[PDB]
């Protein structure tokens, strides 16, 4: 019997699995129960932490996925599917994971905690791409993962109410730290030294736990991959909450909140998911149904206010985006894209384009945008539209967004650094025109080339290897840089540096695209407000 | 008496001067009364024809300017003293010049006919540097300039009353280019191959001329140097013109505000044109550079609509015309008040002065189209570098007030019927009196038209000669056949997709596209839509 897979946290013994890797074995506690399941009377309800329990629990192997959409638009590609639930599904869902060196440490190691993406509407922490056992054993921290509510499991709010607050998802994940807080050590975890790392609503996730003052004194960290708090997709205002909740009851069959809510938590969970898109107010690329809602609880005012407000002094945050965040969302739903073609598309479409990649701003909005980018000695070229349109989406949804947010942090005290990583995967499935698309960064943080079974070149190992390096040093003393040789400049207001991650040495750099985001971040608002 | 310088012209007989040229003679007659003086009673009225006269006149050397406004800016300087008035002051004005080959030509003669811009408010056809002489040698052409009334005694306008109809001074033109008609045959012109140019608010004008249905049928072929009719210095609505005349009215004591339009007026015509003069400044809504007080009003007459409104609507087949732009036409206009500017330094300025220029540079405008323009000329990587903003105001200065609008009037007019020439002016002369940093600014293309450097008293280089005379070429091309090119490198047609124009410099034509496309969307596509919303 083996004592390293033993653990006993406060609410009782768990039995873990050893995993193997290139570099020697892992110890992985999966499956770990950390709230009551929130199903019948306590769907849509804030987690109830787990009761102590008797026995053993098994934790070899991972849990149900939290009920949500599944992506059926290309059947059986790789590059759809490896975001697909890969366990079943269940409202019975919140577990979380823990990676350990093994044997387990005997003194303090430095903890990251993952948290995944997908628009608050889907993914898990079960996804191969998340797999801990490579950054664990190469980097000796410890990492965790948990699983969150999502769609309307998560974020269906009836602001006001008891019986729909909002949020739960956010609280989801506040207690699975508040969990780390109080369990890590006993598998060899710092409480102390704790990093958030996250990617799109990951990311977004991220960042409104630096924002909300009770998750602030349960980490140190934070990593923000490709989204951002502020991002116009991460939140949604009361109205439009109470809007969207309320077309999702009529939509199903259901009528006062409390009878609302209640006919709602009658329906079986698949039913909800099937309605959960169509209570969107337009046709749309990168918008989500159910999202983080602003009600003075949580957010005690926007992403954005918070942002401007706060005293950022004695925080260290690692963010970035991909070269080309926008191609991706293209094939679902802008006219003229498809993953199968070029999708040289023209100008029409990509007229009609700019519409569903940023949508619900007025006309006059629109014609803004349209003028930034267009090349008005190029105006009809079709490869250029298609980049142009990619710009928009990319620019509009993340790269602005985590412009601003490292621009204020770093303005107001916190010491920020920026990368755009632009390395395409060898093993990448989607178009060559996609370039770097959104997520496939992932892969590389997690050391996923290390193993053997898949098919990365030498080089992309040796890569992978920095990755984990930078981000693990970067856990550990809120510095990625390793001693000096070339070095990974702090990002700032001013001289806007950051760095590009590829097969290459550090190269720095100047703006994240500071033209077009002096659009989006300044431009804009003032425009939308007058 | 000499044979070649006596001209029977339908008002009488006329005596002119020879002219001595480097390359030869020329007979020129300046100083030709072409209208009653516009005096006393017809102070602001349309011109009337001259009545004939019995015995000779001499039309010996350039007449009076038109009253106006005197730069004193920098007094003494060459750079401002090259534009001011080089004959006295007077209302009595309305004289124009012909000059011709000596001997007078054998058969009918293409002609030229030469607007000078100066704002509405101010320039004259006896400019050294509109001298005809040299074009006249050099390509055999017969040139026309005419003085017209600027400043409110051109432009004061109480739309709808008798006394005061405005617009006089574009009638002024016109009376001229009737004149052209049917006299320009007696100095061996040929009255059916009659080319307008000019330059700045003379761009302007000769644009009103082609989209005024009376005017168009008196000319063939047109030029636009740096100006157009829908720059948004270049007409005024109907309120705005009346409030301005009855704001000059007033200030100067007219009556003892508004009220019957014949009885201020007749108080207007009472004060001293100097007295006006020196108030004409007053009446602007903010202060501002590139902004006139008296410019042509928008009112159904002489335009049924908006220069841009008719330029839309119109049909141009049959028409063939060139336009252009100096390299940095905002440079110029920047020492006239933007903070901050001046001749005499580097101007190297600040970002608080940057933007305090954008105010100056696009008046009358809403904070929010202000900000846009912030955006659109703000490099974010480098907000605060002095010369990048210096070389920015000077971008926007110059984008608003020309490029763009000739841009636009370029791009119709190709799209609408017509075949259109385009070129930049690139050459920096060496003669140049302003400062490096304002590189190749507003008019200074005017004096290579015009051959001035063939002049001996000149001191410019061997280059220099040869470049006006193919620059000289090129224009009398133009007005001989519609077409520039030599009947060497090509000078292509501009149209609204590939928008080519030509670089004119020492070096051969170098053909490259788009007249700041990407500033000009944003000054004629976006911008509009934000002043509706
Ligand atoms: C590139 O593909 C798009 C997407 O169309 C889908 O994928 C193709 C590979 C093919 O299998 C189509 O049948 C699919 O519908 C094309 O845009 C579509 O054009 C068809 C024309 O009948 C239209 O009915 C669809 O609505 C369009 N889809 C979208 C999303 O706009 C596009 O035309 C292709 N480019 C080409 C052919 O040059
Ligand atoms: C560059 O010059 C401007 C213009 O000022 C005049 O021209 C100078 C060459 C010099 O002769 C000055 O003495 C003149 O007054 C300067 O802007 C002026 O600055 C003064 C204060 O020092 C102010 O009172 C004026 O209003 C300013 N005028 C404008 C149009 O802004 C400018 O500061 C000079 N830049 C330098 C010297 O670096
Ligand atoms: N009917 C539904 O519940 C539903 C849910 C989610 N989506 C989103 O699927 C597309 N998608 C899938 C993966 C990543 C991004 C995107 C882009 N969305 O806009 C569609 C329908
Ligand atoms: N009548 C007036 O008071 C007056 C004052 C100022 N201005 C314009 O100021 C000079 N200026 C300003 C901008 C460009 C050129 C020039 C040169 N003028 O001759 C005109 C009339
Ligand atoms: C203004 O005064 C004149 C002069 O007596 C007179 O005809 C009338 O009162 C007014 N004229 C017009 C046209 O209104």
């Amino acid at each position: 019997e083996d004592a390293e897979l033993l653990v006993t946290v406060r609410g009782g013994r768990l039995r873990g699995i050893r995993l193997k890797t290139p570099g020697g074995p892992v110890s992985a506690f999966l499956g770990i129960p950390f709230a009551e399941p929130p199903m019948g009377p306590r769907r849509f309800l804030p987690p109830e932490p787990k009761q102590p329990w008797s026995g053993v629990v098994d934790a070899t192997t991972f849990q149900s996925v939290c009920y949500q959409y599944v992506d059926t638009l290309y059947p059986g590609f790789e590059g759809t599917e490896m975001w697909n639930p890969n366990r079943e599904l269940s409202e019975d869902c919140l577990y979380l994971n823990v990676w350990t060196p093994y044997p387990r440490p005997t003194s303090p190691t430095p903890v990251l905690v993952w948290i995944y993406g997908g628009g608050f509407y889907s993914g898990a922490s079960s996804l191969d791409v998340y797999d801990g056992r490579f950054l664990v054993q190469a980097e000796r921290t410890v990492l965790v993962s948990m699983n969150y509510r999502v769609g309307a499991f998560g974020f269906l709010a009836l602001p006001g109410s008891r019986e729909a607050p909002g949020n739960v998802g956010l609280l989801d994940q506040r207690l699975a730290l508040q969990w780390v807080q109080e369990n890590v050590a006993a598998f060899g975890g710092d409480p102390t030294s704790v990093t958030l790392f996250g990617e799109s609503a990951g990311a977004a996730s991220v960042g409104m736990h630096l924002l909300s003052p009770p998750s602030r004194g349960l980490f140190h960290r934070a990593v923000l991959q490709s989204g951002a708090p502020n991002g116009p997709w991460a939140t949604v205002g009361m109205g439009e909450a109470r809007r969207r909740a309320t077309q999702l009851a009529h939509l199903v069959g259901c009528p006062n909140d409390t009878e609302l809510v209640a006919c709602l938590r009658t329906r079986p969970a698949q039913v909800l998911v099937n309605h959960e898109w169509h209570v969107l107010p337009q046709e749309s690329v990168f918008r989500f149904s159910f999202v983080p809602v602003v009600d003075g609880d949580f957010l005690s005012d926007t992403p954005e206010a918070l942002i401007n407000a706060g005293d950022f002094h004695g925080l260290q945050v690692l963010v970035g985006v991909v070269k080309d965040e926008g191609s991706y969302f293209l094939v679902y739903g802008a006219p003229g894209f498809s993953k199968d073609n070029e999708s040289l598309i023209s100008r029409a479409e990509f007229l009609a384009g700019v519409r569903v990649g940023v949508p619900q701003v007025s006309d006059l909005a629109a014609e803004a945008v349209v003028l930034h980018y267009t090349d008005w000695l190029h105006p009809e070229d079709p490869a250029r539209l298609r980049e142009a349109l990619s710009d928009v989406v990319g620019d509009h949804n993340v790269v602005c967004p985590v412009a601003q947010l490292a621009g204020r942090l770093a303005a107001q005290g916190a010491r920020v650094y920026a990368y755009v990583f632009e390395h395409r995967a060898s093993t990448l499935s989607w178009p060559l025109w996609m370039g770097v698309p959104h997520g496939y960064e992932i892969e590389f943080i997690f050391g996923i080339p290390l193993d053997p079974s898949r098919n990365y070149t030498a080089e992309e190992k040796i890569f992978a290897q920095r990755l984990m390096r930078y981000w693990a040093n970067f856990a550990r003393t809120g510095d990625p840089n390793e001693p000096r040789d070339p070095q990974w400049p702090p990002y700032t207001a001013g001289a806007q540096q950051y760095v590009s991650l590829d097969l290459r040495p550090l190269e720095v750099r100047r703006g994240l695209r500071a033209q077009a985001c002096a659009f989006w971040n300044r431009f804009l608002p003032k425009l939308l407000s007058a």
